[PDB]
């Protein structure tokens, strides 16, 4: 039995995820964003679900913008239970219009949520991890980083591709710690640009139609049964591997937009740059 | 004869770069910040080249974290040309050390040089060029988004790996303009993070050592006799190539990290998509 903290947990993989590891028996820490206003619908739907399974799931505030907030969310984890056994990076947040109409702080917002936000989680939880020496991170990132995609998300695409290249850099620092890694590949199963005037005229031009054009597109290629579950039940058999054996990457991808073949490719040329330069010891936790 | 833009041209494979086209015949601007403080040397260098050679080759101040500094810049070539053929994105900045150590401002820093820079670049210039329906984007990238990496550069990869996943984007939300895209892959040929303390704790632990392992190990696989002008003759080379046949990426990596195959998997994937969804003529600037 673990103790796990996952972020942006109110809703999406984020929330049946932090029920099935709950349901598996774990001490979960499922936390989100003013637990007071914005998400106090979600902390009464979570917390029946704990009470009516008699799990222990636990709801926790914890603003990944703030570090403040995150400092104070993992101190009261570690107060309460000494440790972090699994830290679930998940809170996220997308986009969809033409990258030119979204303005350079629309872009600094993005990766604020998606990326800048896991730098403050994992600067707070790291410190405990590494004096276990032991502990999972799991990220969950997303196909677009090294599958077919769509246009029209680039602030949103642009910030998970980099949070895909940390969770891989930090695989390989945190090994001689003892800490494994494992990161989820979601495929497909919501903001828009700030400058109007330069979206209507994408609309206006060559682009006309364009954005309708990709959405019926991009919805038409996802089975109509395919079920978001499927990630939660990924993340609790992840879980559930013995320390050691768990997969690197798992992908989760019913609209099989190739993300798995790009990232074992991907995978396979890193692993072997490690054994080239002598330092395949950064490819096994400790 | 074309009229050229580039980016942090300063030194590196900018001004080489710089230096190349406008030996080719082409009227380019080479672009820097703080021309008559940090760059006076470098525009004293460049421009001594120059009149040394007697070709088209400009310096121009552009501070690419200022919009009004990019504004002015953009401005000031219109009305000398009229137009920008080439638009060549260049400016960047790496660091080094433990991701943890890095502060989530540091990461924002980072992304605000290497990304957020081309965003304001492209939203002062796009509307120019898109005018003419007509011109060519070229990104340089980094064989590190998708080929063998060393850990220890977390917010620079990341913020090249987002770079990446943009320029792509674009390359697909600008062809009904029928703007080209062409991006290079530069393999191997600085700051540090300044939580001093967190960093001291990797040095005196685990990760003792590795900092300096990796340097090593990465510097010795580099051929000493690789050229970083080999990446300004590509440049040339696709600015020379006629329009609508210039390569989408071009791979120039003596230390052979495998970003060739790697993006050359994730181009194939990202493609098939296209045209499984029926836009495949976003492949092919019109």
């Amino acid at each position: 039995k673990k103790i796990i903290l996952i972020t942006g947990a109110s809703s999406g993989f984020g929330r049946l995820t932090a029920e099935a590891l709950a349901g598996a028996g774990h001490r979960v820490y499922a936390s989100m964003r003013d637990i007071v206003g914005r998400n106090a619908s979600n902390v009464e739907a979570i917390a029946g679900f704990a009470r009516d399974n008699d799990v222990d799931l636990r709801t926790l505030e914890l603003d990944v913008q703030s570090q403040v907030s995150v400092d104070r969310a993992i101190d009261q984890i570690i107060g309460e239970d000494g440790r972090i056994d699994v830290l679930i990076h998940n809170a996220g947040h997308m986009v969809f219009g033409p990258a030119e109409a979204f303005t350079p702080e629309q872009f600094a917002e993005l990766y604020d949520i998606n990326v800048l936000s896991t730098q403050r989680v994992n600067r707070a939880a790291l410190p405990h991890m590494r004096r276990q020496k032991h502990g999972l991170l799991i990220w969950i990132s997303s196909s677009s980083s090294a599958g077919g995609t769509p246009p029209y998300l680039a602030p949103y695409f642009a910030a998970k591709a980099a949070m895909d290249a940390i969770a891989v850099q930090y695989a390989r620092e945190l090994s001689r710690w003892g800490i494994e890694t494992s990161i989820i590949v979601p495929g497909a199963f919501s903001g828009v640009p700030d400058d109007h005037a330069r979206q209507a005229e994408y609309e206006a031009g060559p682009n006309a139609g364009l954005g309708e054009e990709i959405k019926k597109a991009f919805a038409a290629i996802v089975p109509p049964d395919a079920d978001v579950s499927l990630v939660a039940d990924a993340i609790v058999r992840v879980v559930g591997t013995a320390s050691g054996k768990r997969p690197f990457r798992v992908h989760v991808d019913p609209a099989e937009d190739g993300a798995d073949v790009g990232f074992s490719v991907l995978d396979r040329l890193r692993a072997e740059m490690l054994h080239r330069v002598g330092l395949s010891d950064l490819l096994k936790p400790r």
